[PDB]
RNA sequence: ACGAGAACAUGCGCGACAUUCCGAAGAACGCUGAA
């Protein structure tokens, strides 16, 4: 039951890639997982639906003009067709086809408008009282413009979907991304059915597209692997929870396929897990979600 | 179990100092009009 589900921020939100002055305008699907486990487990809900047939995608940019899925790794002005991140869905097809031109990839470029990044420059004043001193630092943000959101489709069991719905209701309040809590990531979420992603997914193509940041299980890596082309996006962070540990603790290094990399052969993915030696595994989602082109 | 959690862009700071609404300037010029 593949479910649409679009967010609309009315706060700005950092998202952050390897440091807090960064800022990425969309988040990998295992930081949504990570976020509906926290949340399913505020609520006190049962992890076996998450973790065993829930199957997500990485917020993709939507604008009120088009709806924008991950530009697919396939090989076809160099430079126009490298900027280029996201093609909307009536485009992914020629796209494919290599009917799009370098002019066009610019258009499809320009097309999109998510938001506007920005730095916002706070200080923190906890040591002034202590003969210390004021301490600035930077929280990278995003601003997306009114009609423009960040869409994730979800797929599952009625009774994952319901649960789903649950948390995407409860997971507004408590906002996503970094400085959540400090002013950021609240945002209004709704779930609908789409006609057009299930059409779009409706097709047997002779190329497989990774729509999620997914990574296959060792017997599956060695099928997919052959004639891939693919980015390796290192997914690393700490433990974000009470009860892990008493200090902070960074999770064990994962690689990920990125989106829109294309793989000949489909593999399923995994929830590992990036727990050293903690109260709780850690779970890394790395499941994988597919769109089968025709190149 | 969201490159995450905690974190006040904050503290101090007179839109202020100097600067004549002055200078020149006769209320007086022609003497006429009507019956």
């Amino acid at each position: 039951v593949v479910k649409l589900v679009k967010l609309t921020f009315k706060s700005p939100v950092h998202f952050g890639m390897k440091r807090l002055s960064d800022s990425n305008h969309t988040i990998a699907a295992d930081t949504l997982f990570s976020a509906l486990i926290i949340e399913a487990l505020q609520q006190q809900l049962e992890l076996s639906h998450l973790l065993n047939n829930l199957v997500i995608t990485d917020l993709f940019p939507y604008n009120k003009t088009s709806y924008f899925l991950p530009k697919p790794l396939i090989r076809i002005g160099y430079k126009a067709f490298k900027k280029l991140t996201y093609i909307p869905v009536e485009n992914y097809s020629e796209y494919l086809r290599g009917e799009i031109d370098s002019l066009e990839a610019s258009k499809i470029a320009e097309s999109l408008n998510l938001g506007k990044a920005s730095l916002s420059t706070k200080v923190s004043l906890q040591a002034v009282d202590h003969n210390g001193e004021s301490e600035p630092y930077s929280v990278g943000n995003f601003t997306f413009y009114p009609e423009s959101g960040l869409y994730f489709l979800a797929k599952g069991n009625a009774d994952t979907i319901g649960q789903l719905e649950i948390l995407m209701h409860a997971l507004q309040y408590s906002g996503i991304g970094g400085k959540r809590s400090a002013g950021y990531g609240q945002f209004r979420c709704t779930i609908e059915d789409s006609g057009k992603f299930d059409s779009l997914l409706s097709q047997t193509g002779n190329i497989a597209i990774l729509l999620s940041s997914a990574m296959a299980s060792d017997e599956e890596l060695v099928d997919c692997l052959e004639d891939a082309r693919y980015l390796l996006k290192k997914r690393t962070g700490f433990v974000q929870s009470k009860t892990y540990a008493d200090q902070l603790v960074k999770k064990k290094d994962f690689y990920a396929f990125s989106a829109g990399s294309t793989f000949y052969q489909k593999f399923n993915g995994k929830i590992f897990d990036v727990s050293d030696n903690g109260r709780h595994s850690v779970y890394r989602y790395a499941k994988a979600f597919w769109l089968e082109g025709k190149i």
